[PDB]
């Protein structure tokens, strides 16, 4: 398992391959990802800081941009209270063991340089590849603001203006990091998580959905929410327990249950698990029983470092 | 002829009326109008200069944008060539006589705050009703750029800064200036011109399409362009010579003409001159001299203290 194959590992894509390992040959590089301040920091935040900290123990410098002029941009409301959420989050991504680098981008987005090349961006940026870029990231409006094609742009010049080699993200922000690619002098490593499905399975996880386990969730409150959660049997695809299977827990793992439904299984991989789920020799309710109290320990040291400062 | 009929003569449309009269009563009141640099200065231009010369007649301060930075939002170019043709047109637009101050936009439209307000613009500002407001500005382009739609916004927000009273410009700028009075806090009295017409009569006058005549042309180049220009007896809807005749004349007027065809004409009115038009007392080859002679006149000084600095 070099380094490659260790920050190759649980993503979606990586644009490209041979980039990423001209990448790895310097003593120093550095790679960013920008989070909208939110409320609750759920599974799909902590899958991309873990894959900070992948790139961390690759030797990269790490940058996490508070994106307060974004969430400002995507109507979350108010920059001050954004910037509120803003330092919540990063208490949340340092309970995670990130170290890093915190800049809230509203620190550097609004000087006149980064203006300037933000407006020389909107001069080669079509108005349909903007829109293109945001389907997946906009906040849900029958009349699309102006600020929702302002977004992409500054984005791209975010990834010019702090020089990361590597920007990491879910697959939402490929359509972005594309334009950055096209757009400008410096082709950026792109490495994109996959989206975890929701809860209940209708659709991608997501905090404005309320159907996200969030890292400081009680334990009760996190056994409650897999125990009501879509997972057919045999149904990998769209099954957002197995995917917590194969993104968060530790191998091997031990799957108790009682004797009379076969006894305590152990499974090396989780690609055992998904063999043992797919012909049905594992059923929901047991597999539900054991992510649920895997997750509630791995999550266990993040909620108690957030319960340490009341 | 008070001073609201005085701004009033020969524009399309004040809004409002009302709220004009309100500001006439102020000691101190300021009129403001850009201009994206324009390699030639045509009657275009000084119609609207006329028309701040009139306001500044009036008592108020004139403040003339040089829009170099709209201009570079919509693909006119570099800002270093688009300022060295800012810089022309300042010395033509003294040398009509107008007294003013002159800013290039980018000298306060790059700043921290300046941009902030254009975001919180873009928050408001739907991307319907931005490319409305840019169907008769933006450069004609197959794939619009992002920058389209920032453009109606920061003129908006220039109305803002620069806190003027009375916006001026030719109709095609009322919904930029409309949107201006749904967002701004201090809603700005908008004085729109009448949009001339292009001398082949096939469409408005623009320096894109090299149908104007330019302040600077020679005698010859003026009486060329008439000699050629759209102009059917009895027509005067879409008819440039009439437009011409209209708005930049003096009355009452002497039309010279051989006895053979009625001898010189004297009209005392536009007016009188669009009735003689209209039921074909007078014809369209001695419209045409009269006025190419008229306007020769009326340019030669700006033409000669352009000419000065050879
Ligand atoms: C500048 C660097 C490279 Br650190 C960067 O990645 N900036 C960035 C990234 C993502 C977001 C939010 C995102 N579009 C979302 O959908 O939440 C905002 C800013
Ligand atoms: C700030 C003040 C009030 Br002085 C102003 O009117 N600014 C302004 C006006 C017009 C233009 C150009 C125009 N859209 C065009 O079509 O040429 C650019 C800037």
């Amino acid at each position: 398992m070099d380094e490659f194959e260790m920050i190759k590992r649980n993503t979606s894509e990586i644009i490209s391959e041979e980039e990423l390992r001209e990448v790895l040959k310097k003593d120093e590089k550095s790679a960013g990802i920008g989070f909208e301040p939110s409320g609750k920091i759920h599974l799909g935040h902590y899958l991309q800081i873990k894959k900070m900290i992948d790139l961390q123990n690759a030797g990269f410098d790490i940058i996490i941009e508070l994106a307060d002029l974004h969430a400002y941009l995507n109507q979350k409301g108010e920059l001050d209270e954004i910037r509120k959420i803003g330092d919540y989050n990063k208490k949340v991504f340092e309970a995670m063991g990130l170290k890093a680098k915190y800049v809230y981008g509203s620190e550097f987005q609004l000087d006149k340089d980064y203006t300037l090349n933000v407006y020389r961006l909107a001069l080669k940026t079509t108005l349909k590849r903007a829109r293109r870029s945001m389907e997946l990231i906009a906040r849900e409006d029958e009349n699309p603001k102006v600020a929702e094609v302002i977004y992409p742009i500054m984005q791209v010049n975010g990834c010019h203006y702090l020089g990361v080699d590597v920007a990491v993200g879910g697959m939402e922000q490929r359509k972005i990091h594309m334009l950055a690619r096209e757009l400008l002098p410096k082709k950026v490593v792109c490495i994109h998580n996959p989206v975890l499905t929701g809860l209940d399975g209708e659709g991608k996880m997501s905090s404005s959905k309320g159907n996200f386990i969030a890292v400081d969730d009680s334990p009760e409150e996190i056994r409650a929410k897999i125990k009501k959660a879509y997972c057919p049997a045999g149904v990998v695809e769209g099954n957002p327990i197995m995917e917590i299977a194969k993104y968060f827990l530790e191998y091997p793992l031990t799957i108790k249950r009682p004797e009379k439904f076969g006894g305590d299984l152990t499974v090396n991989s989780y690609e055992e698990l998904e063999s043992l789920f797919k012909n049905k020799e594992l059923h929901p309710m047991d597999l539900k029983n054991a992510v649920a109290e895997e997750l509630i320990k791995i999550l266990e040291p993040i909620r108690k470092r957030l319960l340490e400062h009341h």
